[PDB]
């Protein structure tokens, strides 16, 4: 069906549970024995949320090469992501090695350090210029050099330098600040909005490596910025854009890594964001 109207077809049936566990029942299974490692405990927030071995990003590194994280390759759409946790305490060198090690340009944030009373990640950036970050165990300077705040997102410039080679590069920071402590948003006017300025950016282009993208667990959220962004982008490649299955993509995308889009709230919302973003990109 098509999906605008197969949405309010399940509004007015008031069936989207039973859709998204017709999803969590056909989802792939791969192992995980990596992230399962006693070695790797304090490398994994959650322990129901682990990389696929097939699919981990792999850190340059002979002693232990293991971070929560996952490249998901769209082959049809020509892009790709690297989904992962927010930064423990204890890996957030590991998570600035990979930036460096797969060349991405733009790291995409979509929680806030404390939510619901609770620390979510780690403070991983530095929040003041004169005040840098170095990672001793990765051997990596960090420095902020712009900040900008906006009502529902801040964007971030910083400088990362390997202190082995004394090479830098920039990196871009997206930050989306309001997503609510429970539920969804009532309107995806200002997640629509943000994923334009990333994509405005440069960071998704193939110039570059995989965009950086998480959220707490880096499933959720996460699988909702991924989701809508591929969707949009099939839509324009193809002849007939009512082609498009979102839930064929998504578990296309679930081959990569788990648990992506982790309640049906989350699901109905990701419909309403490639619907309304459908409209706009037109006219
Ligand atoms: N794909 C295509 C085929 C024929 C004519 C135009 C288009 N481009 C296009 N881009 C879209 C993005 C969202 C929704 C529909 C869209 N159609």
């Amino acid at each position: 069906m098509e999906m605008e109207k197969e949405f309010e077809q399940i509004d007015k049936s008031g069936s989207w549970a039973a859709i998204y566990q017709d999803i969590r029942h056909e989802a792939s299974d791969f192992p995980s024995r990596v992230a399962k490692l006693p070695k790797n405990k304090n490398r994994n927030r959650y322990r129901d949320v682990s990389p696929f071995d097939h699919s981990r990003i792999k850190l340059h590194q002979e002693d232990n090469d293991y971070i929560n994280a996952s490249l998901i390759k769209m082959e049809e759409a020509q892009r790709s992501y690297i989904l992962t946790q927010g930064p423990l305490p204890n890996t957030v060198g590991h998570f600035w090695e990979m930036v460096w090690e797969q060349k991405s340009r733009g790291v995409v944030m979509l929680n806030r350090v404390m939510e619901k009373g609770s620390l979510k990640c780690a403070q991983y950036w530095p929040q003041k210029e004169e005040k840098e970050m170095i990672f001793e165990d990765t051997n990596l300077k960090l420095t902020l050099i712009s900040e900008d705040i906006k009502s529902y997102y801040t964007v971030r410039q910083l400088e990362l330098e390997n202190l082995t080679t004394q090479e830098t590069r920039e990196i871009l920071h997206f930050h989306y600040t309001t997503w609510p402590d429970f539920g969804v948003p009532e309107s995806p006017a200002s997640f629509l909005n943000f994923l334009f300025k990333v994509r405005e950016s440069g960071s998704l282009s193939p110039e570059h490596g995989p965009v950086v993208v998480h959220c707490s667990a880096g499933i959720g959220r996460s699988g909702t910025f991924c989701l809508a962004d591929t969707c949009l982008l099939l839509m324009d490649k193809r002849k007939d854009p009512s082609s498009v299955d979102i839930k064929k993509v998504l578990l296309e995308m679930r081959k990569f890594r788990m648990g992506l889009i982790q309640t049906a709230d989350q699901l109905r919302f990701s419909y309403l964001a490639v619907i309304e973003g459908a409209k706009f990109i037109m006219g």
